[PDB]
C-alpha cells in the first residue's frame, strides 16, 4: 500500500499542533493528501495539499487541553477528472491508532514543542 513521511510537532503552550506532510513513497496516479483533525469522533478540522514530494506545513487548534481525545487522519488519494478521487491509502495517528500512529503520537504527547518526523506504513482507506 506505500509509505507517508509526517512530522509532527505539539505546541503545547499556545495548543496548537502542527503537522508537516513530507512525502509518500512507493505508491501502487496525481497524489495529494487530506488530513482531518477529530475531536473524540467529530472531525473539527481539515486540510488538503496540492497534488511526490508534498513539503507542506498546516497548524491546526486544539480546543483541549491535551492531545488525549485528538486524532489525524491522513488520506493519499489519486486526483482523477470527472470522479470521485480513489483514496490510496490511509494513515491515523492518535491515542488508540493501531502501533505506527500510537507511537508516534505518544513521542509527540512525551516531547512537547519537539518537531518528530516518521515513515509510516499507509493502509488500505
Ligand atoms: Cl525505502
Ligand atoms: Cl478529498
Ligand atoms: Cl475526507
Ligand atoms: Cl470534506
Ligand atoms: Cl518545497
Ligand atoms: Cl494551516
Ligand atoms: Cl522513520
Ligand atoms: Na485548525
Ligand atoms: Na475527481
Amino acid at each position: 500500500r506505500g509509505e507517508l513521511l509526517v512530522s509532527l510537532c505539539y505546541q503545547s503552550t499556545t495548543n496548537t499542533l502542527t503537522v508537516v506532510v513530507l512525502k509518500a513513497r512507493h505508491l501502487p496516479s496525481d497524489p495529494y493528501v487530506k488530513v482531518n483533525l477529530y475531536h473524540a469522533k467529530k472531525r473539527i478540522s481539515k486540510k488538503k495539499t496540492h497534488v511526490a514530494v508534498f513539503n507542506e506545513l498546516f497548524v491546526f487548534d486544539i480546543p483541549c487541553e491535551s492531545l488525549e481525545e485528538i486524532s489525524v487522519e491522513f488520506l493519499v488519494l489519486d486526483s482523477e477528472r470527472g470522479s470521485r478521487n480513489e483514496v490510496i491509502g490511509r494513515l491515523v495517528l492518535g491515542a488508540t491508532a493501531e502501533g505506527s500512529g500510537g507511537g508516534h503520537w505518544k513521542e509527540i504527547c512525551d516531547f512537547p514543542r519537539r518537531q518528530i518526523a516518521k515513515w509510516h506504513m499507509l493502509c488500505d482507506g
